[PDB]
């Protein structure tokens, strides 16, 4: 949601089985 947030990378091990930058929470 932040346009701007951390965004610290988090691979979708379960939920999306794609990997992903966690920028929202």
């Amino acid at each position: 949601d932040t346009h701007f947030p951390i965004c610290i990378f988090c691979c979708g091990c379960c939920h999306r089985s794609k990997c992903g930058m966690c920028c929202k929470t």
